[PDB]
């Protein structure tokens, strides 16, 4: 049985059967569904079977399937595994295999953009020193003067034998968050556990509500290491408001590159654990969420008494009126210093598209409705009246352990 | 450690574990390999009698007797009547006891803070569609309380085997129509095209306004529908107006005080109330974004901002989420202005928090589905957009039901 899903502003239906394709258990049962939990609860043949599996994906994708290219491939990835209990991919396969890994994850608005990624194999780093060079690089091609394009950085895959390469923080950019002993935070909330492990590891903290971050980088079995990032790498937008000229008063910005430095990338079974990506934000991101979020910078408050806005009562929808006014300013500044951005309007529309190519191209897309709609304005965008089947495709991105 | 799924609130950092999912009986639309969650709508003999049993234990330990010789005296009452008829009876306070339960069991029902403060109207002795009529305009009338809005259910006879059953056609008690123009497009609310159809092919003479309330399709069993006009001055309604924006009463904007959910199948301890219309008040958001934002709704938000004048050519300018503000606030404002009840998405959402929390003391869990709890604006702006939720079935329950055509 395949799900039929249904658009509720259009009418039109359509059935997902790419699902069927799933061989990764999520957490819903028939007895009750936990499709809002962000968190999951939690073999030679194995691997050999998603070797076997992705590396037809592959020879399929270039329409070389069958070939004997594609035979003496299979055979090579089998005579490794048989004798070393792994095997290694080819660089146009992990080519091939980040791009699904993104193509593949539910949670991503911007899959539209999935096919438009530059890869970079750094399977070659033997220390931190490497890895932070590999990062630097990644991080100036990524941001290209605001001109931002995708990218990923793949570092050596795990292996049985040891620890991992892994990057503790969990983007590439954070923004300090200094616990005080009044029990508030200075900076970001959400960054306070990093920023602490950055100290004990000797960083020289600062005492502003935006001080970058560095990387804590870590090689196999190996302490991690500290690395500054250049100044002059780190792309930031001050943040102002079109026709409040106060707003820039409250001395707000974020930095441009959205890089995502924590998750596991697996590839036919093969596991990348440090495998930072990178593409460019929606607004919500920041104007809702990182300012907005009360147990993030939180604020709303704050914008509402200088909008000399009813703060005492929630039916003068001072929240609502406030954040509107953020989202604005995000936009704002970020069109104004040339560095790219996408409303959350023209993000789900987009998204449709996409949903509309795979269902083509597919037969579906697996999708978290969730995490896709956006987190203010939910039903003026058309994701609202979509219906959505969410399931496990690899290649995927995975969430993984701190390595703490 | 516990087996239950454990739930986190990522705003408080909070964890409970859900162990009232167990007592579900009914299975859902998901498996482990998809997700289905997001759907809307996806697709007796013995089995009456343990649907029966397990609603009369429910019963009983509501009341604090349970293994008691009343308990089990009930039960044998229950089999008895089922072993001789196929069916069985509800005791009154059963009934009452069984219809809060179903709306405390509503799992996209954000108002459940109020679960326990239900009037409850038994009318299971009607016998005709001009009885049913009778017995809704009283409800109307109770429930409106001229602006002081009271819950309230009406309980029409249960299905009966043989027989045929009471439905009421429309969706609810009170509808505007949605008349379909030539030019394709429909004057009204589109929402409500079929029934606006269906009531025209059965007599009804129709209007030309973007608000003509719909008259009642009532039919009773094994007979065609009647027609029913409620009479205007039973029907409370609110003009639009807004704090500030002097012109937007000039849009003609309107809403009705009472949202009375009339197609909905109560189900307890395995008999069916077919016809069973039950009511509250709105959540702003109910009214100010879907009802009169939706695209495929009254779709106002480009006549608003235009209004309003925003640059309507670009959607990096908010207009739309713009718009959509001061049609809530006007939704808000306007009924506060007239006396009606309402309760803003922030509220609601707030005081439905604490009902989560009181039902984890109570009964271990709450079954929620977080895409309908969370409101249709400003999201994660409330609480329960950081708050995990466990979704499943529990019966007393309402369900949807075919619709009777
Ligand atoms: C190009 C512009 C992109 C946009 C606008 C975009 C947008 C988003 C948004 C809004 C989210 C939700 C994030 C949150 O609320 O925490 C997300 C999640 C995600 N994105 Fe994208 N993304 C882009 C590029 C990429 C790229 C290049 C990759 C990988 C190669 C990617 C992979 C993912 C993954 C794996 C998630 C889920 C993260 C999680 O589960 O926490 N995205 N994206
Ligand atoms: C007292 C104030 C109440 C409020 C503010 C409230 C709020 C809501 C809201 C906002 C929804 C979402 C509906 C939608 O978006 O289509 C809903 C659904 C629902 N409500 Fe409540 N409600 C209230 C009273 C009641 C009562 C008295 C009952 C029954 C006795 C009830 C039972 C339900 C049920 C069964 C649904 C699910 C409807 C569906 O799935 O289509 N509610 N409610
Ligand atoms: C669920 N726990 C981790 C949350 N997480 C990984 C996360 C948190 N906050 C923000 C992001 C950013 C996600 C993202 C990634 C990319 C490539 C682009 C973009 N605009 N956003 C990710
Ligand atoms: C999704 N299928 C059923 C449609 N439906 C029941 C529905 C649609 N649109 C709006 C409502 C109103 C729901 C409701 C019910 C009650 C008692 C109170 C309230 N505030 N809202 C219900
Ligand atoms: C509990 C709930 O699932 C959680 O707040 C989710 C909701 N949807 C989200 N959607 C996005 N894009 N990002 C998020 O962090 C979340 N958080
Ligand atoms: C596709 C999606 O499930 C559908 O549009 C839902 C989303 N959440 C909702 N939430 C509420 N309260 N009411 C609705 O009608 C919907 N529609
Ligand atoms: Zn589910």
């Amino acid at each position: 049985k395949f799900p039929r899903v249904k658009n509720w502003e259009l009418g039109s239906i359509t059935y997902d059967t790419l699902c069927a394709q799933s061989q990764q258990d999520g957490p819903c049962t028939p007895r009750r569904c936990l499709g809002s939990l962000v968190l999951p609860r939690k073999p030679a043949e194995q691997l050999l079977s998603q070797a076997r599996d992705f590396i037809n994906q592959y020879y399929s994708s270039i329409k070389r399937s069958g070939s004997q290219a594609h035979e003496e491939r299979l055979q090579e990835v089998e005579a490794e595994v048989a004798s070393t209990g792994t095997y290694h991919l080819r660089e146009s396969e992990l080519v091939f295999g980040a791009k699904q890994a993104w193509r593949n994850a539910p949670r991503c608005v911007g899959r539209i953009q999935w096919g438009k990624l530059q890869v970079f194999d750094a399977r070659d780093c033997s220390s931190a020193q490497e890895m932070f060079t590999y990062i630097c690089n990644h991080i100036k091609y990524a941001t290209n003067r605001g001109n931002l394009r995708s990218a990923i950085t793949v570092f050596p895959q795990r292996a049985p034998g040891r620890g991992d390469f892994r990057i503790w923080n969990s983007q590439l950019v954070r923004y300090a968050g200094y616990r005080q002993q009044d029990g508030s935070v200075r900076g970001d909330p959400a960054n306070v556990e990093i920023t602490e492990l950055c100290i004990q590891h000797g960083w020289t903290p600062g005492n502003g509500r935006f001080d970058v971050l560095p990387l804590l980088l870590q090689a196999p079995d190996e302490a991690p290491e500290l690395f500054v990032l250049p100044p002059e790498l780190v792309l930031e937008v001050p943040l102002e408001h079109p026709t409040l000229e106060w707003f820039a008063a409250l001395g707000l910005r974020w930095y441009a590159l959205p890089a995502v430095s924590n998750m596991l990338l697996e590839i036919g079974g093969l596991e990348f654990s440090a495998a930072p990506f990178s593409g460019w934000y929606m607004s919500t991101e920041i104007g809702t969420r990182n300012l907005c979020d009360p147990h993030r910078y939180n604020i709303l408050e704050d914008v509402a008494v200088c909008m000399d806005l009813d703060t005492r009562t929630t039916s003068s929808l001072w929240k609502d009126k406030a954040a509107v006014e953020i989202n604005l300013a995000v936009l704002h500044s970020f069109q104004l210093a040339k560095v790219t951005i996408v409303d959350h309007h023209a993000a789900t529309v987009s998204f449709m598209k996409h949903l509309d190519n795979e269902q083509k191209a597919r037969g579906g897309c697996p999708a978290d409705w969730a995490w896709i709609v956006p987190p203010i304005s939910g039903s003026l965008t058309p994701v609202f009246h979509q219906e959505m089947v969410n399931y496990i495709l690899s290649p995927a991105f995975r969430y993984q352990p701190d390595p703490w």
